[PDB]
């Protein structure tokens, strides 16, 4: 089936996404999505959920996700 997730920028005033996402899906694969529309090396990124930094392998299953939750999106500078 699917969740539907929200992704928020840690600072500033970029976009929340809003993504609906499989549960078998990983968080790397959520890194990966956003960082296509946002249009980042992924690299430059990392998602945290409720804080905590995540391994890109956890399932959505595994970490606990819940339809309406947030992931917060950290960057970096994107020249290196």
């Amino acid at each position: 089936g699917h969740m539907k997730i929200k992704i928020v920028p840690a600072v500033g005033g970029g976009s929340p996404l809003e993504l609906e996402v499989a549960p078998n899906a990983t968080v790397g694969a959520v890194r990966t999505k956003v960082c296509a529309m946002k249009k980042l090396p992924p690299d430059t990124t990392r998602l945290t959920y409720k804080g905590r930094a995540l391994k890109d392998t956890e399932t959505l299953e595994s970490l606990g996700v819940a339809d309406g939750d947030k992931f917060v999106l950290i960057t970096r500078t994107v020249g290196g």
